[PDB]
């Protein structure tokens, strides 16, 4: 229904690409503001799971983002006619293992490790779409995700720093591969040195370690990223909330929180 709206002061319009290799379709859903871009260009919101995202982008919220410093909404979708990609997702959203050759997700078998061709193509080929459709402010830019996207994001994070201001993981899938995502982490301090950025972590006090300790995993890297300089780190736990729900509830304490700087 959001996407249909007329009632609310954004704009939703589609951008779609497809995977360099032709075996993943996009479609990038641009929410802009009424509002007129200022002289450096609209912040941008980047969001994973773009057809879920979309879907939890209530009313109210776009009402408020509509405060004189409104941000360009980018929700990267796939572009199926079941408007998910189990396969797509797995793929795009996974680093690759080092170890082996052996690149299948360990959990459901699929293909695995397209976490950099993903972020490169963000950069190479989405961005360059979404600023035909609007002047950005490249050094105000969110990246968003949950679960399996918030592993993504950390990947962005841990591995190359830089691309984005801020950087939003929710529920990020830790037990990935017995916690391969926790090793990528170490080094970030050098590779941060001359950057800044800012990481909100959320989990929801009712979700479990994994799909088959509860919050253990996630107290310890907040412990641990609490001390690298160059980050600003802010850790929210959701009271009452399980793993399904953290999905609407970190989107929209995100796009609550005052604008990147
Ligand atoms: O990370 C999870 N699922 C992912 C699929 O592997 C996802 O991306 O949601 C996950 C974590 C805790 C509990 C769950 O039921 C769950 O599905
Ligand atoms: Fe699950």
């Amino acid at each position: 229904s959001l996407l249909q709206r007329q009632d609310l002061p954004y704009r939703f319009s589609a951008v779609d690409l497809d995977s360099v290799d032709g075996q993943r379709h996009y479609r990038l859903w641009l929410g802009r503001p009424l509002q007129a871009p200022p002289a450096a260009g609209y912040p941008v919101v980047w969001m994973l799971d773009g057809n879920a995202a979309v879907g939890a982008l209530d009313e109210s919220t776009l009402r408020r983002l509509a405060d004189g410093d409104a941000p360009l909404l980018v929700a990267i979708g796939y572009r199926t006619p079941l408007r998910i990609d189990r396969a797509g997702r797995t793929f795009d959203y996974t680093p690759a293992s080092p170890g082996q050759a052996d690149q299948r997700d360990p959990l459901n078998g699929l293909p695995s490790g397209g976490a950099d061709a993903f972020l490169d193509l963000l950069r190479d080929g989405m961005r360059p779409a979404v600023a035909a459709q609007a002047p950005l402010d490249t050094a105000r830019q969110t990246l968003w995700g949950h679960a399996y996207g918030g592993l993504l994001v950390l990947h962005a994070l841990f591995t190359r720093p830089g691309e984005f201001a801020r950087y939003a993981a929710a529920s990020p899938s830790l037990w990935w591969r017995d916690g391969a995502i926790l090793g990528e982490r170490a080094g970030l301090e050098q590779r941060l040195r001359g950057k800044r950025a800012e990481l909100l972590l959320w989990r929801g006090s009712a979700e479990p370690a994994s799909p088959r300790e509860p919050g253990q995993a996630m107290a310890r890297l907040v412990d641990d990223l609490r001390r690298v300089a160059g980050l600003t780190l802010d850790f929210q736990p959701l009271d009452g909330l399980g793993h399904g729900e953290t999905l609407g509830a970190s989107l929209r304490l995100l796009l609550a929180r005052p604008a990147v700087e």
